[PDB]
């Protein structure tokens, strides 16, 4: 097979499901993990796999493409410019669900519109923001309102808004011509890039936040989540959610299955060995919490 065909098999066929019991009493050791880690292929694609004229001046970084099978495409919701391009895919979610999130890179100024159109498009009713809040000047816009603003065809409005420890919640609607849908918003503040939270704790209830989200548009979509390349903490959360989901239901979880997987949806899915690391440790806290009960 060719380099591209190793690199999908592997993908596809790697496992190393653990039962609860090994994730939290005999875990893999920090090297076998790390080793482990290495071995997944990036999966990510180059600018000569991408035939998509005008994606660069939409990417925040050359080399952080999304995959052409599972890109987001947008529709035809501005008349400002043309293209269906967005740094954004499609992951699959817990049994290899389809659609269940959109892994994207932070919006810069001149796709905050696109990235509307993305959320009205598909029905999204919940955002997931990774970030660490630091003081000074900022490497990603916000893209939503004090208040209330208009960004090309998309009016948001913040409706309440609420902190927690580690997160802030929005509950904004968008308005497009004569309709308008609730989003829910989550701002999660300590998750510097590279690097993971210094606790699990604020993760999980993150993700408990998550769960107890509602659906609120007319069928189900998509979570959006995102980081500033939109690989390496989306990444983190998104198998954090799956393994927690695995656990919950099978009593075990294959953190190499998920991320392989996640892999297969976008390249370079969870960026560090640490990361994989913080992981298990994670999801092994995740198993102590769970009921007895």
């Amino acid at each position: 097979n060719t380099p591209r065909e190793v690199t999908l098999h592997f993908l596809r066929t790697a496992g190393h499901p653990l039962t609860r019991w090994a994730l939290q009493r005999q875990p893999p050791d920090p090297k076998q993990l790390e080793e482990e880690f290495l071995k997944i292929p990036s999966n990510f694609v180059s600018p000569e796999d991408l035939d998509i004229p005008g994606h660069a001046s939409k990417d925040r970084y050359k080399t952080i493409l999304p995959n052409p099978q599972s890109r987001v495409c947008l529709g035809r919701a501005q008349s400002q410019e043309d293209g269906d391009y967005i740094n954004a895919n499609y992951i699959r979610g817990y049994d290899g669900k389809e659609k269940v999130y959109i892994a994207t890179q932070g919006p810069m100024p001149n796709t905050v519109s696109d990235f509307w159109e993305m959320v009205w498009q598909e029905e999204v009713s919940l955002i997931v923001m990774l970030t660490q809040l630091r003081e000074g000047k900022e490497k990603c816009v916000h893209y939503w309102p004090t208040e209330e603003e208009t960004y090309g065809p998309f009016q948001i409005r913040i409706q309440d808004m609420k902190e927690c420890p580690e997160y802030t919640v929005r509950q904004l609607t968008i308005q497009y011509q004569e309709e308008r849908r609730s989003v829910k918003h989550i701002l999660f503040s300590a998750w510097p890039d590279h690097q993971t939270p210094e606790s699990a704790g604020p993760l999980l209830r993150l993700v408990a936040e998550v769960e107890e989200s509602p659906e609120t548009a007319a069928h189900p979509g998509p979570i959006v989540v995102h980081c500033s390349a939109g690989i390496g903490r989306t990444g983190c959360f998104i198998a954090t959610r799956i393994g927690c989901q695995q656990l919950k239901a099978r009593g075990e979880v294959d953190i190499l299955g998920i991320v392989c997987q996640l892999r297969l949806d976008r390249g370079g899915m969870i960026q560090t060995a640490e990361q994989y690391q913080f992981l298990h440790h994670t999801l092994a806290l995740y198993a102590g919490q769970l009921p007895e009960e």
